[PDB]
Parts: C-alpha cells; structure tokens; sequence
C-alpha cells in the first residue's frame, strides 16, 4: 500500500520534522507515503543491504551518486515519466541550467536533482580579530593565519572524520581539486598518485603537524564539529551552506570566506549534485512517480523556512526573498558556484564508480590516515589508489 520514502539527516533535526510533514501529506494516486530517516554512518551499506534483501524503500534521497550504483544493479526505476509530468505541470522549465542532464543515460534518467550541496569556507570574525590576522587568500596564507589562530587557542582549520561525519572525506578531495588535481583523469581513468594530489596531501599533513587541524579532528562527529563552530573554538574551515543556522549561532560572527588559491594559482569548490531516486521495489510505480512530483513541488517550503544546508536546483527558489537576502548565500552563488567541481574531476560525466568512491571504505580510511599524520603523502595515496582498484570497475 504505502510508498516508503527514506531520507537522510540533511541539516538540523527540524529539517527532518518538516520533510516528514511534507511526505506524510502526500495523498495522490489514492496512495500514501511513510517517512523514515536513514543515518549517515554506514549509509552505503545500509542501502546496499536493504536493496539486496528486498527491504528497501520505493523512493529515497541519499548519496550523491548512489542512484548510478543501483541503476547498474538493475534496482532503480527510471525517472522519465516524472520528467514528463514536470514538463506538463511547468516545474521543469524552473530547473537551473545543467542540473538535470547529468542524470540522463542511454536507458533513461537515473534520478531527479533536488539540491546542490556545496562546500564553502567559513570564518569567525572575532577570532581572526583576536589573533590579529586576515582572511587567507591561498594555502600559504592559510598556514600562517592558522598558526596564529592556534596561538590564541582556536582551531585554524576545523574538520572532522568521526562516525557519521563525511566532511573530512570531502576536505581530502576538495584540496586535491583546489590544486588542479582530482581522483580521475579527463577521460575518467584513475589518477590518484598525480603530483598535484601529492602536494595537496602534503599540505594537509603540514596543517596536521602544525596543529592548525585539531589533533582530535579525526574523531569528531557532526555534533562535535558543529559545537566547535557554535562555541567559538573553530576560526576557519570548510563546511556547508547555512552554517550559522545549522549550528545555532546567528550573531553574524560566522561568515562565508572567499575561495582560496592553491600554490599554482588554481581555484575550485567541491559540489554534490544530490538527487531523488525511485526503486523497482515499489507497490506501485505510478504512485512512486506521483509522490516524487508532489515532493518536488513542495521543496520551496524548506528554503522558505531556512531549514536547508544546500543550494536549490530551481530558479524560483534561488530568487526567493528568504534566500537572496542572506549575503552568505549570495557570496556562495557568486564565488563558489562558478568554480564548482564534483568527485568526477577531472572528468565531468557521473557514473557508478563515484558511488563506490563516495560511500566506500577507501576514502574513509585515507581521510583518517591523513588527519592523524599516520604516514607520508605518497604512501597514503598509494593505499587509497589500491583500495579504489579493489572496488571500482575498471
Ligand atoms: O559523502 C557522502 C554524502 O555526503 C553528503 O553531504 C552530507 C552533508 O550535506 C551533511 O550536512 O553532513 C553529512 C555528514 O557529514 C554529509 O555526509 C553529500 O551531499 C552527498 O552527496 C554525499 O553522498
């Protein structure tokens, strides 16, 4: 009977309360939807195991590239009919340019975009003032300012890789991208030991050895990391859109910082093309489709209530008074969006291999190794390369 919708803890608990009410409001196709929260820790395995044992949902959000893995396994339901319905009802024309096309394959649309989770740098003005330093413009200035911030008891580059916390993972890849590197070649081949990647990892290790990265960062959960921001421990670091609201400190002291240049002049921001996906295990495919169209139509309410930690994929939402009046949001649009790249870099096309990269053990372990300075850059990257070859399909 009921359409099962699984959703992640995208922002604050209040995000899930609101998304629950939206979902449970669905009464289309003489059908209903149930809402269930899947935790971030081990999410890849949670979905993989549910789908394989036929106990998974009809519809879900989840990993940025998860839909490609399940499509390869033949467990996704293509979203072509949803796309048609959005064209008829008018919503399709409201999509931002380039947001739908990444999901088009030979066999259909694997999913529908719903938000863009971008990785801005943030700072706390009071702590930069206290340390007597300026906002970094590049890696060399990040390190200098970081040392001074450490000297006044602050964390110069806040991150975390504890259970449920993927921000550390994202930092590893963001810094590679920021130095003109990336996991892949232009043609989508693995290129982990590229020299720009080595430099990026050497820089992170230097932040770790100098105490600019907190020596316990490896252990920090999402709550731990948010608390560092809320309680004026974190001076600078990479997080998400809407950090003040996410951490419960809207004094105005926490502000978006400009992107910084790598040592060769490169600029990049990391972005995740998040999407809603439908599965073959549904009591009714028509109902899955109705639910998805209904849900996309109500998404504006989440940005209206300022409950999201991501960019919208709909033009009308990006023009909503609540969105543009926040200068942090405008700075992200203007300075991060134009330089944004995904995990596919230096390729562009998305694929199932991104699912294994994003959700798998190799990236997690690489991150924890770097954040503890357990080994040298080349060794860590070689272990990373090797782990990815074990799971990616060449
Ligand atoms: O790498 C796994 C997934 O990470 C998602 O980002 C999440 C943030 O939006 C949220 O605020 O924090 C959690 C826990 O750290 C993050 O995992 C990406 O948006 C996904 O695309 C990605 O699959």
């Amino acid at each position: 009977g009921a359409i099962k919708f699984w959703d992640m803890p995208w922002a604050t608990p209040a995000y899930n309360d609101a998304a629950k009410k939206i979902a449970e409001g669905f009464s289309g196709a003489n059908s209903k939807a149930t809402y269930q929260i899947i935790q971030w820790n081990n999410f890849y395995q949670t979905f993989s195991s549910a789908i394989a044992s036929k106990t998974g949902p009809a519809v879900s959000t989840g990993g940025g590239f998860q839909a490609f893995q399940f499509e390869e396994q033949g467990q996704i339901a293509y979203a072509d009919k949803v796309i048609e319905k959005l064209k008829s009802n008018g919503q399709f024309d409201d999509f931002l340019p380039g947001v739908v096309e990444p999901f088009k394959t030979s066999k259909g649309y694997v999913a529908v975009p719903w938000q863009l989770d971008i990785r801005p740098l943030w700072y706390r003005k009071s702590l930069f003032e206290k340390a007597g330093v300026g906002v970094p413009t590049d890696w060399a200035s990040l390190l200098e300012a970081g040392k001074k911030l450490k000297g006044v008891g602050a964390v110069g580059f806040a991150t975390g890789s504890g259970a449920g916390n993927n921000i550390g993972n994202h930092l590893m890849i963001m810094m590679m991208l920021n130095n003109g590197g990336g996991v892949f070649t232009k043609d989508g081949e693995l290129d982990v030991l590229n020299d720009r990647n080595v430099e990026a990892v050497e820089f992170l290790l230097e932040l770790v050895s100098n105490g600019v990265i907190d020596p316990a960062a490896v252990s920090y959960t999402t709550d731990n990391l948010n608390a560092q921001w809320k309680d004026s421990k974190a001076a600078y670091g990479m997080l998400t859109l809407g950090v003040p609201e996410r951490v419960g400190d809207t004094s105005g002291d926490i502000v978006v910082a400009s992107p910084i240049a790598g040592p060769h002049g490169d600029k990049a921001a990391l972005i995740f093309p998040n999407n809603i996906m439908m599965y073959t295990n549904t009591p009714s495919q028509e109902a899955s489709e109705e639910f998805v169209v209904y849900y996309l139509g109500k998404l504006k309410e989440l940005w209206q209530q300022k409950l999201m930690n991501a960019l919208p994929v709909f033009k009308s939402i990006t023009e909503m008074p609540e969105f543009t009046a926040d200068p942090n949001n405008v700075k992200i649009v203007n300075e991060y969006v134009p330089i944004a790249k995904t995990f596919a870099s230096q390729g562009t096309a998305l694929s199932a291999n991104l699912a294994a990269l994003d959700g798998g053990q190799a990236l997690n372990q690489f991150t924890q190794t770097v954040l503890t300075g357990k080994t040298d850059a080349k060794s860590a990257l070689t272990a990373f390369d090797t782990g990815l070859k074990s799971v990616l399909k060449k």
